[PDB]
């Protein structure tokens, strides 16, 4: 086996796809193999495709998708208005695993928030975090009321003894006001920040959003990510 | 003693006041008496008065709060940017234990979620629950994204044995939509539904107020509270 890194966020809209798309790019530029894992894909009726956008940004081939549903709303809700049925548990773990290798970062993209329904029953990426023995990357935002989202997802993380790789600040302005800078010196008191991303990050060519990932990443952090 | 409830919020602006005040003027026309603790109030240089609103919306006259800052931010910040210390965990718990008393209602309204900072030493209005043998009661969007914040929130009150009382839909959309009908169908699986309070309700006149609150929850849980 080798590194197996859920990306999940205190909401919806933090940016997830960004993120997995920065690690990716950062992580690859540290020379290591990176998979990107999408088990449950929402909105493909409104263009939604968080596989393509990291295979666009970061230039990741190693893309492996599963479930996708037209409508933008929670995967079971987006299940149900198509007649169709949730993933398994096992139908997830073994997507995971299959891709899962010695020397690889396999990053898997959650759906909404931690807490979010992804397979039948009640199954959620916290669960699929212990089986496939995961740590969870929380993507945060900068804005107002995100200590609680995230001390809220945390506090869910460690209930299942699920580890916390840190936080990223998803989109993060320039220059930053009062609030927003408060927010930031309070979620390092909480959890490692390792990384915060510059706002309009998926406006960024190949190469600039290249050179942005390998900036915004300890580069040691993520080098220590693979064996 | 009576009943004391905590009332709190997924986020920050999902309707925790206008619910408070809603509630209150519900139990008032159940003929129970109300009162409503805002230990910590911020925003107040734009004009932010939760207890006021109260006031205004549901008439009671039992409104109690420790301490007030200027800058609109979660209330660690605001004290550390005004340079002053939040109240202490001592006087939260015994302001809410003074204004309990049987026959009262005593709602206590936190700020933000359920897990911010309201009291030295990083107590939280999760904390001032258990403190008080309070129930919790939590205000929710109808927005995609809803039932995470809700879960997290259940899971963080059932996690110190904080009874969860139930949840009240804060804003209520006209048309309603796709997303927020299907958000309350799903809502009513986690958790009883208390009540859905139409959007806009906060700008009422205090009259037309405490009518939709008559009509926005059940007459036999709010009656059964006390
Ligand atoms: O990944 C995202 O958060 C962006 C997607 C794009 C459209 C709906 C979002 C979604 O997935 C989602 C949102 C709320 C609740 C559960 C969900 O699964
Ligand atoms: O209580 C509310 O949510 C409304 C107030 C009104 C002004 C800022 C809000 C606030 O207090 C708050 C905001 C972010 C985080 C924690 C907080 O306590």
């Amino acid at each position: 086996g080798g590194t197996i890194l859920v990306v999940t966020g205190t909401g919806t809209g933090v940016g997830k796809t960004v993120v997995c798309a920065a690690l990716a790019s950062a992580a690859r530029q540290a020379g290591i193999d990176v998979a990107v894992c999408k088990p449950v894909q929402t909105g493909t009726a409104r263009g939604d495709d968080d596989l393509a956008e990291v295979g666009r940004l970061a230039g990741v081939t190693q893309l492996a998708g599963l479930a996708r549903y037209p409508q933008p709303m929670a995967p079971a809700a987006a299940a149900e208005h198509a007649g169709m049925a949730l993933p398994a548990r096992d139908q997830i773990v073994r997507l995971i695993a299959d891709l899962d290798r010695p020397g690889r970062l396999t990053l898997v993209e959650g759906a909404g928030g931690l807490l979010v329904e992804l397979a039948e029953p009640g199954v959620t990426l916290r669960d699929v975090a212990v089986d496939v023995a995961a740590a969870a990357l929380v993507v945060v935002t900068a804005d107002l009321g995100t200590l609680n989202h995230t001390k809220l997802t945390l506090e869910a993380l460690a209930a299942q003894q699920v580890s916390c790789a840190g936080l990223v600040i998803g989109s993060w302005p320039d220059p930053p006001g009062l609030v927003a800078a408060s927010n930031r010196s309070a979620l390092a008191r909480i959890a490692m920040v390792r990384a915060a991303l510059p706002a309009g990050a998926a406006s960024l060519d190949a190469g600039d959003f290249a050179a942005m990932s390998a900036a915004a990443f300890d580069r040691n952090w993520v080098a220590g990510l693979v064996g």
